[PDB]
Formats: structure tokens, sequence, C-alpha cells
DNA sequence: CACTAATAGATTAGAGCCGTCACGTATCAA
DNA sequence: TGACGGCTCTAATCT
DNA sequence: TTGATACGACTGCCGAGATTAGATAAAGTG
């Protein structure tokens, strides 16, 4: 099969003469910073149909104004109103983007909208769901701001927004318009409660990628308000756009679907050898703590199956070494943070963090989750990402590289990661280029260089690469831009460079919401239409026996129920007469209901099918964005190995592979290696790793220098 | 008994967060 | 100092 | 006779109106 993944990129062709047609378009220039109170007035007086804002480096507008009857253009010192024409669109850098940007403008949230005439530049879209208040009755909600970029990339950015009580003439003041469920900016004082930008409260505000549960909990996240803001706009303007807004479609190169091992077997590197457990003196709050896990430990099956000696000591020995502190990063007390020496591995760990201690307990309140066939406290996540960090330390004093099985080791070994980090607190403009190489017998060969960008001319290996990763650079002056690429990896002549975007991977959600739809509980059926539908549908099922005879055992239950039933009823009544969905017979029937049935029992969608609407989210591949005429830009994205939870709570990134040195079929030949690499699962807790494993060789190793070198802090 | 007065944005750049490290159950291979 | 990694507020940069 | 691999993880209801007698109970001045 062919996979096909969509990212945030947006596929669209306005219809530039129908819209020149039905409205009449003004540019702002806004050259005194006084004057945005006049440009503010001018903005109540009017009632323009959508605002954006057109800005660039090149600045030859500030505003773009969509009238259906353009008022009479006034004089205001500071303020260029002119009338344009779209054939002249092009004089001020309004590029065929912020035009889509004022018809996403006039949208709404709700389904089965219009065309609203709205003045805020920017869509927000909040419901009543994300919402909460304070201890004051401060209502804060937090939105979802969406915005399509320069280069057509959709942006789904959350923003907060906290309550005010009077109105401020010197910030921006909102009003959430309860109506069309969005929020809208205020120019003059209104009835209703204020609100500005902002979430100054302890605890942050997620919204939900997406979620399976059902359709309505889909409509309340990114992927479901995107794909309700879509569709209303594709369908009421129907005449402004050729053709439809659609996310930019693509084709999965190298699918890697590379199973990963169960955290718990980090123990074999463990087994015979000591773990000296102790914690910092004359502190019982961290030696309680380090007494109960040593005990647990101890008891593990796990533990004493692999043969791992864990004591409890009172200082630290030779060998690996797990230390318990108390964390006194924040404020002023005792360091009991202790550095290991030559032939000790020290791993600490904290009590407030590590053990969940909040300030006011008077004991540890530590429970491993022991949650399994058989009850086992050595086999907690953050007892193994312990374990894996301890054996990391230790094939990095050693030297050796023995965590990582033989036999990717052998093929990670001609190949040489670089590592840059901009270094902050310098008065020239400095980066640190390390490089990791392997020797025959899987050796640390860690070698840096410290690299100026004005004295790029030098003819070392580090200058040649630090000077290739800066043309490639957008902004290097600042240090997000060197903290965005994560390694080069090289092969010889070849170098690769790997960077992290803003472009995310999208699901289908069409697809989502037509198969939510069919499977939607209060969704009302006909008993005698239903039963008719099925006894047409019955030639089609033509399957095994269990299939068909639970089939048939469902077309007979039909009958029932009452002429009328919401699908709750289908479905309790379902399950009471034992058609389990977890049953092989079972999902069958529903996967046929949902393919060809205007109902379904249970949706397809966390399955694993041949094109899934899912597809992307799931397992690591390589994409090719045209990303414009020719450039052919290489991608590529990591997904859960495990089968996606009802909710997910983060997307995932794409990465970008663009070749330093060498030709096009560098990617091409290296990809295979780096997803390799990708399935481990000391880097990551339980999942793939987005970039290489010897990135976290790279990072620890920095880290280690950090600990002495306060210059590059 | 008393107020008047009369008020940069927009867009990136980064520190630091949470939150996810999957679990109990039917089910085909070996 | 479980740590990775997306990403959210917020200070910074930029007129 | 058990060690894999593919998928389940279920939230309720949804106002108006009309009739009584019932110790109490502080601290003020423009
Ligand atoms: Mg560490």
């Amino acid at each position: 099969q062919q996979s096909m993944i969509r990212t945030t990129r947006l596929d669209y062709k306005i219809n530039m003469m129908q819209l020149q047609a039905d409205f009449k378009f003004l540019v702002v220039k806004i050259i005194d910073r006084s004057a945005f109170k006049d440009y503010n007035k001018l903005l109540a007086s009017w009632s323009p149909e959508a605002v954006t804002s057109i800005r660039g480096r090149y600045k030859k507008g500030d505003y773009l104004m969509m009238f259906r009857q353009l008022p009479a253009i006034p004089t205001i010192a500071g303020l260029e109103l002119h009338e344009i024409l779209l054939e002249d669109m092009g004089e001020f850098k309004i590029y065929p983007n912020h035009l889509l940007q004022l018809l996403l403008n006039q949208q709404s949230a709700n389904e089965k909208s219009l065309l609203e005439p709205c003045k805020t530049p920017e869509l927000l879209i909040s419901g009543e769901e994300w919402y909460r208040e304070f201890r004051d009755m401060r209502q804060q909600y937090y939105a979802l701001k969406l915005k399509v970029n320069w280069q057509q990339d959709l942006e789904m950015s959350v923003q907060t927004f906290t309550q005010v009580t009077e109105f401020q003439w010197d910030k921006q003041i909102y009003q959430f318009d309860e109506k069309r469920g969005r929020f809208q900016l205020c120019y003059q004082p209104s009835p209703g409660i204020y609100f500005v930008q902002g979430n100054h409260s302890a605890n942050r505000n997620y919204i939900d990628f997406l979620s399976l549960q059902n359709k309505s909990s889909f409509y309340k996240s990114k992927v479901g308000v995107v794909q309700l803001v879509l569709d209303n706009l594709n369908l009421n303007a129907e005449k402004y756009l050729l053709r439809p807004v659609t996310f930019h479609k693509s084709l999965v190169e190298h699918s890697s679907r590379l199973k990963l091992s169960k955290r718990e077997t980090i123990w074999q590197q463990l087994a015979g050898s000591s773990l000296n457990i102790y914690a910092q003196v004359n502190d019982r709050l961290s030696q309680e703590l380090a007494d109960q896990l040593a005990d647990h430990l101890i008891r593990s099956q796990l533990v004493r199956k692999n043969s791992v000696h864990v004591v409890r000591s009172q200082k630290i020995q030779s060998g690996f070494n797990i230390q318990v502190i108390r964390d006194v990063r924040g404020r002023a007390a005792e360091d009991g943070y202790e550095v290991a020496k030559n032939d000790q591995i020290v791993q600490h760990l904290t009590v407030e963090n590590f053990g969940h201690y909040q300030e006011g307990d008077k004991e540890i309140t530590w429970k491993p989750k022991v949650s399994g066939k058989h009850h086992d406290p050595a086999r907690d996540v953050a007892i193994v990402k312990l374990i894996q960090e301890l054996c990391i330390k230790r094939d990095l004093a050693n030297g050796k590289l023995k965590t990582v099985e033989p036999k990717l080791a052998s093929l990670t070994q001609p190949l040489e990661f670089y590592y840059f980090a901009f270094l902050k607190k310098s008065f020239d403009p400095e980066v640190m280029v390390i490089k990791l190489a392997f020797t025959p017998e899987m050796e640390l060969r860690f070698s840096k260089k410290k690299v100026r960008l004005n004295a790029l001319t030098s003819d070392d290996e580090y200058t040649q690469v630090c000077k290739r990763v800066f043309d490639s650079l957008a902004a290097p002056k600042f240090y997000s831009a060197w903290d965005s690429v994560d390694c080069v990896v090289r092969s010889g002549n070849k170098q690769l460079l790997i960077q992290r975007l803003n472009r995310t991977i999208m699901p289908d959600g069409k697809q989502i919401r037509k198969q939510l739809e069919l499977n939607r509980p209060d969704k009302t059926l006909w008993r005698d239409k239903v039963v008719e539908e099925l006894g047409e549908l019955r030639p089609m099922v033509s399957g095994d026996s269990d299939y068909v005879a639970a089939y048939e055992q469902l077309q007979a239950l039909v009958t029932g129920m009452r002429p009328s039933f919401p699908l709750k009823d289908l479905d309790e009544a379902a399950r009471k007469a034992g058609l389990n969905p977890k049953r092989r017979d079972m999902r069958q029937v529903n996967q046929f209901l949902t393919e060809n049935a205007t109902f379904t029992l249970k949706t397809t969608l966390q399955r694993e099918l041949p094109d899934s609407p899912l597809a992307g989210m799931k397992w690591i591949g390589l994409t090719r964005i045209e990303e414009g005429e020719g450039h052919f830009n290489t991608f590529y994205f990591v997904g859960s190995d495990k089968s996606l939870k009802p909710v997910v709570n983060r997307a995932v990134t794409l990465r970008r592979l663009l070749p330093l040195a060498g030709d096009a079929g560098i990617i091409d030949e290296l990809f295979p290696k780096l997803a390799a690499m990708m399935s481990v699962e000391f880097v990551r807790s339980g999942q793939y790793t987005v970039v290489p494993y010897p990135v976290k060789y790279l990072r620890e190793y920095w880290y280690s220098i950090l600990r002495q070198h306060p210059e590059y802090r």
C-alpha cells in the first residue's frame, strides 16, 4: 500500500475576480505611533467585512480592509489610506494569503455557520468548555488562534485571555462574542466583561490535539476545531475560492514500523553488578525515600532474577550509584548534589519531583506504579529511566558503547554526528561545535572546537560544517536558530542537516468527522429504515461463519427495540446480547457498517487499516513536500509505536533533512540508518526518539562540560 | 464634600513547563 | 536533580 | 501451553408557584 499524510500546509486558490467584483479593499499605512488612536477611532466608526494585517520586512502597508461598500475615505495625519485593486495587490506585498486570512476571520466555530462581518485582525476561537474561574472569580478563557503564515502554513497556537474589570485605553481589550463562540477586539467601551491577553496563574492551559472519544469531544480539539472552521469556510465562501481549502497531501517514502523492546529489559546491562542507594546526609526525608526505594528494588523479582545486588549504603561506592537528595536548585541551601569521581557512576533523584512530595507532608508518600500481571516495583517508568541514564553515563565515563545492542552499533560506527550550541554571554558570536566519532571498537571520540561566526574562513572540518549550517539557517543572529538544529550526521564527505520546524502532521480530519458522525451516540435511528437498510446490505457481507452469524444476530436484534431509538440503545442491546466490540466477529461487522452502512456501533479509527485517517501519527516515515517549484524539501515524522489512545495531547513535528554536502541521494541512502537509530527505548521512555540516539550522548557530554565551564552556561 | 486626567503594537525568542513513558483482554501462532 | 519534546506564555525585538 | 500482536477503555437531568408560621438576635447618629 501507499500511505498518504497531510501536514499543516494548505492548498487553495482564491477566485480573485469575483472577490474584487463583490468587495472594495483599503490599505492603512500607520506612520506615526501616536496615530494608532486615530486608526482605532476610524475602525470604531467604520464597519468593514474583515480585517487582516499586512506586515513584512519591506513594509508597504499595515492592515487590509475588506469593505462591501467603501466609506468616505478621510484624511488623518499619520495614516495613509488608499483604495487598491487586487491586480495591484503586489505593490504593497499583499500575497495571496492575507485574503484567505480575511475569509478565515469571517468564520465562526459553530457548525453550519455563514460569513459574519468582523473587525478583529485575528481569528480566536473559544467556547464554554475552555473556561475556568479563580478565587477572585476572574474569568479566564483560552482560545485557539488560527493564522496562515507567509509560507501558507496554518498555525494553531493557544491564546489565553484573562478578565479585567475596567477598560484600559493603553492596552488591547478583548470581548468574548458568546453567540459566534470567538473572541473579538474591543475598540470602544462596551457592555459586557472585558478581557486581556495573558495567563499569570500557576497552571497552564493546553488544548488537546485530537480526541476520538466521540464527535462532541472531537469538535473540542485542535484538529476538530480546524476541521469545523475549514468546512464552514469551504461552504459559505464557495464562490470566493476556485478550489477548496485542504491540507497538502504528501506521500510517505520510507516507512519504519520496528517494534520497541519492553522498557524493563534494561536490567540486563545491570546483571552481576551493584547499585549503591544512598542519600544526602543529615536529612531524614531523603533517607527514608532511599531506604524504601532500596527495599523495593531488593524485593523486586526482575532485580532478583537478573542477579543485581541493590545495597543501601551511607556513601558513594564504586560502580553504579543512585543518589537521593533534596532539590536545592532554586533557593539557598546546602548542596547535596555530589559529582561523580573517576570510576563512579552517579544518577541523582530529588524528593520533590521523583518522590512527589509537596511542601507540607510529614513523610514521603512515593508509591511505584506496580500495575501488571504480578506487581513489581522495578518496572515503573521512573526507575527504568534511572537505570537507562545510569547505563548511558557508564558508556560516557568508560568511553565504550555498550547499551545500544551489538547490531545497531555496527550500523552507526561509520557516521559522525555534530552538535551545535550558540554560546550565550559571549561578546563575539561564537558557537561550540562538538563531534562524536566512533572507533571500530565502538568507542566515543568527543572532540569540540569553538568557532566564531565572523571568522568563518578557516579550513578545519568544524569551521566548514559551521559555515555550511550558517548559510542554511534563516536568522543565525539569535540562539533559537541554533537550538532548532538537532545534529549534522556525516558519512565521509556526505553531510545531512537535521532541523526542527513548526509544521506538524495533521490527520485526515474530514474522514474522522465522517466516521464519528456514523458512531455518534445520540444519533436517532428509525427501526424500519435501519431494518430495511440492513436487509439490503445483507448480500454484501459474504464472510466467514462467525462474521455472518454476528451480522445476522445484529440484524435480528434491531427488530426488538421501539420504532425509534438513539444509537446508544442499539449499542447497549448489542453489548448485552454478547456483541462485545473486542471480539473478532463483531469487529468485522463494525468495519462493514463503517464502510457501507449509515451507522456503526464502533468506529475503526484506532484500528490499523491500510489507509487510516490517522496516518503520520503512528510510525516513522519520510515525506517530500514541494514547498514551491522544484526545491523538493525533505522531511520526516515520528509517531507512537503503540496504538493511539482515544486522546492525543501533542502533535508530531516535522524535522527537516537538508543535504549540506553531496547530492540528493544522501537522504535516500542514510534515512534507513537514522530510522534504525530512532527505534530505541533508552533515549525516550517507551517511545521512539525524534532524533538519532547519539544526539543524547552529545547532549549529556555537553552538559558535563557545562557543569565545569560557566562561560558557556 | 471630590475627583478629573486622558493611555505602542506586532512579531518573534526563549526559558521553562506539563505529560507521556499503557494496561487489562480477547486471540492467532509455535 | 527520571528525561524527552512539543509548545505556551512572556520578555524581547522591532517598527 | 504459554508468548506474541492488534485494540478496546461505557458520562445523567434539564421548573413554577404558592402557602404558612416561626424566640431570636445591635449599637448608630448627619
Ligand atoms: Mg540527567
